[PDB]
């Protein structure tokens, strides 16, 4: 698809068997979305932004489907605002920006 | 241009006659840069990021260049980790995700 910026690009993913709204975020390194559970191994983490840094929990290896585009990688998981998609799995559906 | 975005997608911008670097963010409402003089009278603005919020002052219909393209539009300047350049610039210039 091609996404306009004229609002907020928000996107349905499906993660650990849930449905949820994401944010495809081009200034976001890393994948980060609200509490939830997710499988396997975890190490915790500080990640920062405007306004300064929050803890994480940081699951790997974890697949995620969106807009039926399958990946895998890495899923931070913490006290986030917003769900954010970032580049980390961005790379891996082939989104670009284009200008 | 087409930017992938295995690594950050920073550009060159140019404002107030200096050249700067700051990253396209397509999950920014707005344009926030690090501190810096602009003309005119500037207006108070709360914006809310991963670590919660900061103050920052808005100046109006600021000229802009990013990567080359002219945009005039508004620009927030406070205590950002980075210069980021949110949808308020990026529709100027005819960005738009692709997947
Ligand atoms: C190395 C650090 F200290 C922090 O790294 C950031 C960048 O990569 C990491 O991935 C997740 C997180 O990314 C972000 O928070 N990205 C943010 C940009 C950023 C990049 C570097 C440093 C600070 C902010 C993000 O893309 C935009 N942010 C909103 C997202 C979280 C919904 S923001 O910076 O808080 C922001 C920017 C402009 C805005 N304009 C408005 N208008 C109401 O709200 C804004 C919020 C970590
Ligand atoms: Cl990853
Ligand atoms: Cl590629
Ligand atoms: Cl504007």
């Amino acid at each position: 698809p091609q996404i306009t910026l004229w609002q907020r690009p928000l996107v349905t993913i499906k993660i650990g068997g849930q449905l949820k709204e994401a944010l495809l975020d081009t200034g976001a390194d890393d994948t980060v979305l609200e509490e939830m559970s997710l499988p396997g191994r975890w190490k915790p983490k500080m990640i920062g932004g405007i306004g300064g840094f929050i803890k994480v929990r940081q699951y790997d290896q974890i697949p995620i489907e969106i807009c039926g585009h399958k990946a895998i990688g890495t899923v931070l998981v913490g006290p986030t605002p917003t769900n954010v998609i970032g580049r980390n799995l961005l790379t891996q559906i082939g989104c670009t920006l284009n200008f």
